[PDB]
C-alpha cells in the first residue's frame, strides 16, 4: 500500500519470477480465467457492485449484486458455479481443451472455505498471487482501467442506467480486448522482477 | 507448539487452514493437469548436536532422484541470505552434473535467510518455486520424511566431537537408496489430498 514493506516486495518478486519461468516452460496464459469486483457509482443505495469473469478468449460472465450489497463467500461460490456453466458452453466447440486456472486476488471473501471448496470441486487450480498487487491483476490494470475512462463524467439515476452503461462498455470493446490484457502479464511480471518487487507504475 | 521439529500454532487460525487448503488443492490439480513431481528439488536445515557451541547446522538438498548436496556451517556461525545464495549455486552445479528438466524448488520461504539475495539467485538460475502455506512442515518432505527417519537413526546416540556428529549425518543420508528419496516426494499427493480432506487442518 502506502509503501510496500521489504517482505511484501520479496513476495511480489518471488511470485512474478516463478510465473514467468512457469509460463516459459509450460505456457498457461490461454487457460487463465480471471475476475474482480467493482462498485459502479450512479453519479461519477446509490452504488451497485459488478463482478466480471473473463479469459483471453473473451468475456465469460458478469452480474450485478443488489444495490449497496457486497459479495459474500457463499455468493462468490454461487457466481463461480454460474461462470463455470457459461465457460463449459463456450469451450463446446474447441478441438482441444485443458482445465482453467483462476487468477484472482486475496480479498477475504475470495479466500474463504465455501469458495475454496467450490474451486476444488470444479477442478480449478488457483494461480499464486502476492498481496497488494493490483498491478498484476488484469481486471484491475486493464478492464477496470478502461472502464473508469469510459465512466468518467457520466451520471445515472437508476441501477438500470448504470448496468446499461456497463453493457455498453462491454459491447464497445474490440474482440481482442481481453486477449491483449492477458498478454500483458508477462511484461508486468518481468517489470516486477526488474524492480526487485517494487511497484513499477 | 512443536511439530516435526518446527514451531507451529497450538491451533491453526481459520485463515491458516484456508491457506493450506488452497495451496494443497491447487497443487493436486496442477500435478493432474501437468505432472511435475519428478522436477521437484527440496531442502531444509537442521541443528546437529554434539558434545552430548555444541551444535552445527547442516543444509540438505535432494530430489526424487536422490541426494543432491549437503553442507555444514561452522559452529557459532549463523546462516544468512547471502550464504544460502552461495549454497544454491553449489547445489545447482551438482544438480546440473547429475542431470547428465527445469527444476522446481519446494522450500519454506518464511525462513529469514530467504531474502532478496536468495530470491535473486533463484531467478538468475531459472528455478521456479512452488507455493507453500505457512506452518506446514507436514507438507515439506525434508521434514515429514528425511528428518523423521534421521531422527529415529540418531535416537539414543551421543557425540562428543563435531566430527563424530557430522559423520553420523553423512552415514545416514548417504546410505539411503535413491528410492528412499523418491518415496518422500511421491508421498506429496496423498498429503495434499489429506489436507484438503481435513479442510486445511493438520492430519497427523
Ligand atoms: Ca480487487
Amino acid at each position: 500500500p502506502h509503501e510496500l514493506t521489504e517482505n511484501q516486495k520479496n513476495r511480489r518478486f518471488e511470485v512474478s519470477s516463478s510465473l514467468i519461468l512457469r509460463n516459459h516452460n509450460e505456457p498457461f496464459l490461454d487457460r487463465i480465467v480471471t475476475c474482480d469486483e467493482k462498485w459502479i457509482l450512479y453519479d461519477n443505495p446509490k452504488k451497485v457492485m459488478v463482478t466480471i469473469w473473463w479469459s483471453a478468449a473473451g468475456l465469460i460472465h458478469y452480474s450485478f449484486l443488489n444495490p449497496g450489497e457486497t459479495i459474500t463467500s457463499e455468493k462468490y461460490a454461487q457466481e463461480i458455479d454460474e461462470m463455470n456453466q457459461k465457460l463449459q458452453r463456450l469451450q463446446l466447440a474447441l478441438v482441444r481443451r485443458k482445465r482453467p486456472i483462476l487468477l484472482h486476488d486475496n480479498a477475504r471473501p475470495h479466500v474463504a472455505q465455501p469458495t475454496l471448496q467450490k474451486l476444488n470441486e470444479l477442478g480449478y487450480e488457483v494461480l499464486p498471487h502476492p498481496p497488494y498487487s493490483p498491478d498484476l491483476l488484469p481486471t484491475n490494470y486493464h478492464v477496470f482501467k478502461h472502464l473508469n475512462n469510459f465512466l468518467q463524467g457520466k451520471r445515472f439515476h437508476n441501477q438500470q442506467d448504470a448496468e446499461n452503461a456497463f453493457q455498453e462498455f462491454v459491447e464497445s470493446q474490440s474482440t481482442d480486448f481481453y486477449w491483449t490484457g492477458i498478454n500483458q502479464l508477462i511484461s508486468r511480471w518481468q517489470k516486477c522482477v526488474d524492480c526487485n518487487g517494487s511497484y513499477f507504475d
